[PDB]
């Protein structure tokens, strides 16, 4: 289910993430000579693409998102694993070649985990069910992150769908549009 | 469940498993071999069919005591770059006596089903949780059967409390893995 993977990146990460955030951009703030200033930079902006087409690098997708940095390494004891790492990373998004923000960045993994899936010959679905259950991953997310008074300046959900019909899409001038609120 | 299997083979063993010998011949290197026998040089994953995943396993038995880390393994990831993969290897003791050493690890999902089966709404409901549970292993057994690949880099103990016997020791279990 989208409901067992929502609870999943609820309960096994954002859960455990979120409060130490603002401690860790504090720590890469010292360290990168303020890098992350802005009130927009201090945020973990997380993308869902509803496509499920996530790569794992995101210069692959669009060239305007560069890598900068790595935030300082969370560790936590889980599961049986001592330091287990959590990771977060830093990048900077262009606008005409011009650095015009910087950002702590990445895709909701559980998105790619529903496309391979899909498409596996006995796990597999359709593509229609697929939309329905990335749909359904990031409304019961939301309906979790209710309970979380923290979430809401934390982290930004930016949920998108690619064109199909001939329309520009720019997934960077979209993440510059949410830093800049 | 089937979910959960799935994400746990896609999101992590895919992953970790066919760089698994390579980080335990460092290991090996780095501290004196003590991944020795073939028994050894497994991932043991433990399936607790209760869901009940405690962080420290020294502190659910004692006979169960951290030695050290395999080297991390890195993988860009979803935008995450270099996102670190981790393992743990212990030693297990018998009769107060060091007994055996491997790589072990809970089954992290049961521990998302179980946080599901009391916050309810959600559907909560254990069947919901012993159901789901079994369903996970089974699916997992059924997804690494295929993937002889490597299904050898790793072994699922599954367990449950015996529903009208004793204690059900871990330890000993898994010295019973890891012997065979
Ligand atoms: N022992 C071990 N297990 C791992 C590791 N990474 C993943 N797993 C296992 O597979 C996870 C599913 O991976 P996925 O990346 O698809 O998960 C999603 C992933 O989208 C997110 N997440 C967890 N850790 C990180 C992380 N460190 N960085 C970014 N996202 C993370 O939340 C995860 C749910 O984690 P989880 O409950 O720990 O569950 C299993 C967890 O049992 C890992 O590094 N070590």
């Amino acid at each position: 289910v989208a409901h067992g993977l929502a609870w999943s990146y609820y309960i096994g990460y954002l859960r455990l993430i979120l409060p130490g955030l603002q401690a860790r951009i504090r720590m890469f703030n010292q360290l990168h000579n303020n890098m992350l200033s802005g009130a927009g930079s201090r945020r973990l902006y997380i993308l869902f693409p509803l496509d499920c087409g996530v790569p794992d690098n995101l210069s692959v997708v669009d060239p305007n998102i560069r890598f900068r940095d790595m935030l300082p390494q969370q560790n936590i004891d889980r599961a049986g694993i001592k330091n287990r790492v959590y990771s977060n990373s830093v990048y900077e998004i262009l606008e005409n070649g011009q650095p015009a923000g910087v950002c702590i960045l990445e895709y909701a993994t559980p998105l790619q985990t529903l496309f391979a899936m899909s498409q596996d010959a006995k796990a597999g679905f359709s593509r229609e069910d697929r939309l329905e259950q990335a749909k359904l991953f990031c409304r019961t997310l939301e309906e979790i992150l209710e309970d979380v008074p923290e979430s809401r300046n934390n982290c930004r959900l930016i949920v998108y769908q690619e064109p199909t019909d001939g329309n520009s899409f720019s997934l960077s001038q979209e993440v510059l549009r949410h830093i800049r609120q």
